[PDB]
């Protein structure tokens, strides 16, 4: 049943989830991914838009939502509690997200598979991430961009 459901949301969540629940990386595997220009955890999903595992003291990537809530003409989406933002908004070419609340910035490459890339940039090096013109943003809409 395809309704025409727009929700108005208010930059908080509908339910209070329970966050994650799945284990933490222990900074290795996934890591080489993170490690690319300090950032604090990056999110990789799978090609049918659904995570691989997401590394950040459970923030709960529910790909789905994360893929799809850009998409609702929202310039802030709030997963785990949090509503990032927008700074840039590029639907599909990446979307940089404020966390408004915490501190820090999303960004989020979309494969049009169901395929994104989220990444995190650490509230230290937050002041760092605008500093070059695209120091964390090459690894995300470059790669998962190609990668789909």
């Amino acid at each position: 049943m395809k309704d025409g459901f727009i929700l108005k949301k208010k930059k908080i969540p509908k339910n209070i989830f329970r966050i994650g629940n799945k284990e933490m990386s222990y900074s290795d595997d996934l890591n080489s991914l993170i490690q690319s220009q300090y950032v604090s955890y990056v999110v990789i999903l799978d090609p049918n838009g659904a995570i691989y595992w997401t590394n950040n003291e459970n923030w709960q990537v529910n790909g789905s939502e994360v893929l799809r809530q850009w998409m609702g003409s929202a310039p802030s989406i709030t997963v785990a509690g949090t509503k990032f933002s927008s700074f840039r908004n590029e639907p599909g070419v990446s979307f940089v997200g404020r966390n408004m609340a915490g501190g820090g910035l999303i960004i989020l490459q979309k494969a049009p598979n169901g395929y994104v890339f989220l990444s995190w940039t650490s509230h230290e090096f937050l002041t760092t991430s605008g500093l070059p013109p695209l120091n964390i943003h090459a690894e995300i809409a470059m790669m998962a961009a190609k990668f789909q």
